[PDB]
């Protein structure tokens, strides 16, 4: 066995959050653990800006290990962007820690006021090389060149709100995460964690629909198209201007994803994707999902699916592992 084990903390299903430290010192920071980017940041002591106030901020001179670098870098995620410079020092994860090259953050003003009511630090990205600013080699590949751990791999065993913990682990396979089969889809490319699927929903298809697993998102994405013509009828309202869908929580017209490749036929029923539950006034429900359109029809599985679905991310093998969760620990 062995195995890093990094547990999660969720925040009522929307979203989770894991530990990790930067220096010899190992200073705390609360961080998104983000299969849909490459890059690990942390706030610096030389941040200002409002969005810093209230974070654990990095002190490079409290570290030994610290190595000047100082490259400056913009950070922009589709959220949000967050500037700094690049700086190494050591990381550690769980019970792991490697030298590694990581952004220092000293300005946040165009992650405000996203940053200013979140309660995360920063960002650690578990993505594939090419996604990275700065060509950083990934985290668990680096411990496993290093022998730290028994595979390239991690897995994502998300927080159940009420239920249950989470645990991000990396280094093997551990089947107290999840029964029946774990189905291997290989990845198409080795950027994000993207494979190819065909979606269904209801009449609609999508032949072979690129989907990107995503831990950093807290939601399903549909392209809009297909969104449009699974709506109609539906006894969906959509907010307008804003990306809210809503629904009683009894709709009984509600539609059940299904994924499917020649390996498995991976399903989203109402339950995994309705967020709500007796809400403002009666049972007013919100569709935890919203329309989104990338150059190729693309499927964002993010935290929704990870919650029914325990995931294995393989770099050794280049493909995504599924398996259903078990409910609880
Ligand atoms: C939270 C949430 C809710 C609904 C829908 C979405 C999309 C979402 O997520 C918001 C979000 O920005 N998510 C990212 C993580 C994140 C989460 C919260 C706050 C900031 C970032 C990350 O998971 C996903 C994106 C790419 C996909 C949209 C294709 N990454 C980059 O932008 C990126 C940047 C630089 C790179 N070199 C590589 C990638």
């Amino acid at each position: 066995s062995s195995n890093d084990n990094i547990e999660l903390v969720d925040f009522q299903n929307i979203m989770f959050y894991g530990d990790a430290e930067v220096g010899d010192n190992q200073q705390p920071f609360t961080f998104i653990l983000d299969t849909g980017s490459a890059n690990l940041w942390v706030p610096s002591v030389k941040c200002t800006t409002a969005g810093c106030l209230t974070k654990h901020l990095y002190d490079s001179s409290k570290s030994r290990t610290y190595e000047k670098d100082g490259t400056k870098v913009e950070m922009n995620y589709v959220s949000g962007t967050v500037s700094g410079f690049f700086s190494k020092d050591l990381v550690t994860v769980g019970n792991l820690s490697l030298p590694y090259k990581f952004i220092e953050v000293i300005d946040t003003n165009g992650f405000e006021p996203t940053y200013t009511a979140s309660t995360f630090d920063g960002i650690l990205g578990l993505g594939w090389k090419d996604l990275s600013i700065g060509s950083v080699d990934p985290i668990v590949v680096e411990l496993k060149n290093q022998n730290k751990i028994e595979n390239a791999l991690f897995t994502f065993y998300l927080p159940v709100h009420d239920k249950h913990t989470g645990f991000l682990t990396i280094g093997g396979i551990e089947e107290r995460f999840y029964e029946g089969p774990l189905t291997y889809e290989k990845l198409n490319h080795d950027l994000y964690w993207q494979i190819t699927l065909d979606a269904h929903v209801g009449n609609i298809s999508l032949e072979k629909a690129n989907c990107i697993v995503d831990s950093g998102t807290s939601a399903i994405t549909v392209p809009t198209d297909f969104l449009n013509k699974m709506l109609q009828n539906l006894d969906v309202i959509k907010v307008p201007f804003l990306p809210f869908y809503v629904t009683l929580c009894n709709n009984s017209k509600l539609p059940t994803f299904e994924f499917t490749s020649e390996n498995g036929k991976y399903t989203l029923e109402p339950e995994y994707y309705l967020q709500h539950i007796e809400d403002v006034g009666p049972g007013l429900c919100m569709l935890n999902i919203i329309g989104l359109d990338f150059p190729v029809p693309t499927f964002i599985l993010g935290d929704p699916f990870m919650r029914k679905y325990f995931t294995v991310f393989d770099y050794d093998n280049h493909s995504v592992g599924i398996a259903l969760a078990k409910k609880n620990l």
